[PDB]
């Protein structure tokens, strides 16, 4: 690898370490926002845009219920969440700008970013473009090399996790799965059309789950649907496991190429997960036109930006029921979260 980019990396890395060692606690307070709308909920939290009430800045709050996070037996998934998230920096990540946790919920506050989810685009405009497919895969390689540099996988790949911003750039969103590993890990996670086949066998897999999700994010994206599309999840893993995959016509030779070698059942001999790491995706012939540089400097011109009116707009968000943001009386499962 270029010297420039060992150093780059290493400087990243240090950077984080600092922050991992000494994570950031308790930088706000619930009642110094105005709640405006839902933006998601699930079944142990939701995120809120809300409006700080000093400065008039929009953020997206992630609430979690403490308790819900302890039944579902979510409680390292949230304190690597924060932690990790706390500790990064990269032009394709969103930023935690608050975090704080109250008698019943923890809460992390992020940018917001309103053009909304990379899933609802692709499903209104049908699929992408190479071309587009191309611009947005380019970001979540660099991402990944950054994120696999400190030891971190993402592991929750999908498009709904990719938000477009006002310039019409990635940012991933949701690190509820992401982990530091040096080596192996087993938690079954993920959502099914995503999953690697080393995730659904119980195996102790490692980073190259990651790039297979990106394999199958390229063919959702060039596509509109996933590879291993089914009707149950049982028929979806049994696609994923069986070392077979069908591409449209349309699907360019070099496109084919590159996803037969990311969606390689055999993870030793998967792209990004050989002796030459990131490289043998970035040097493959369907990212010949791909200026490595000027996408990290955010200096290409995007496949479009989303329409919006402004910082506060919700419009290409859905719309949820509005239930309270409460919080109780009394402590619940401090000694759990007390790290957060
Ligand atoms: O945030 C984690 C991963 N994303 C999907 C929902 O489950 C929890
Ligand atoms: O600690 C083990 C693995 N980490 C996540 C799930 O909880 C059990």
């Amino acid at each position: 690898e270029q010297e420039s980019v060992k150093e780059f990396l290493a400087k990243a890395k240090e950077e984080f370490l600092k922050k991992w060692e000494s994570p950031s606690q308790n930088t706000a307070q619930l009642d110094h926002f105005d709640r405006i709308k839902t933006l998601g909920t699930g079944s142990f939290g939701r995120v809120m845009l809300v409006k700080h009430k000093e400065t008039g800045n929009h953020y997206a709050m992630k609430i979690l219920d403490k308790q819900k996070v302890v039944k579902l037996k979510q409680i390292e998934h949230t304190l690597n969440e924060k932690r990790i998230l706390q500790a990064v920096n990269f032009p394709f990540l969103v930023k935690l700008e608050f975090s704080f946790k109250d008698n019943s919920n923890l809460y992390m506050v992020m940018e917001y970013v309103p053009g909304g989810e990379m899933f609802s685009h692709l499903r209104r405009i049908g699929r992408f473009s190479e071309p587009h497919a191309r611009f947005y895969a380019a970001q979540i390689v660099l991402t990944f090399e950054y994120l696999h540099s400190l030891d971190l996988i993402y592991r929750d790949l999908k498009p709904e996790n990719l938000l477009i911003d006002q310039q019409g750039y990635i940012q991933v969103t949701d690190f509820g799965f992401a982990k530091r590993v040096k080596g192996r890990t087993w938690t079954l996670c993920g959502t099914p059309e995503y999953l690697a086949p080393e995730i659904i066998l119980s195996k102790g897999y490692n980073k190259a789950v990651d790039w297979w999700a990106l394999g199958v994010l390229i063919y959702e994206m060039a596509a509109g649907y996933p590879p291993f599309f089914a009707d149950q999840p049982i028929q979806i893993y049994e696609k994923i496991v069986s070392g077979k995959v069908r591409f449209p016509s349309h699907f360019s030779s070099d496109l084919k190429d590159l996803l037969r070698n990311l969606l390689q059942v055999d993870l030793t001999k998967r792209f990004g997960n050989l002796k030459n790491g990131v490289n043998d995706i970035k040097n493959h012939k369907w990212f010949a036109t791909t200026d490595w540089i000027a996408i990290y400097q955010r200096k290409v011109e995007a496949p479009f930006i989303p329409k919006f009116k402004g910082p506060g707009d919700t419009s290409n968000f859905d719309d949820y029921e509005e239930e309270e943001i409460r919080v109780s009386i009394n402590e619940k499962c401090g000694k759990e979260f007390t790290e957060f």
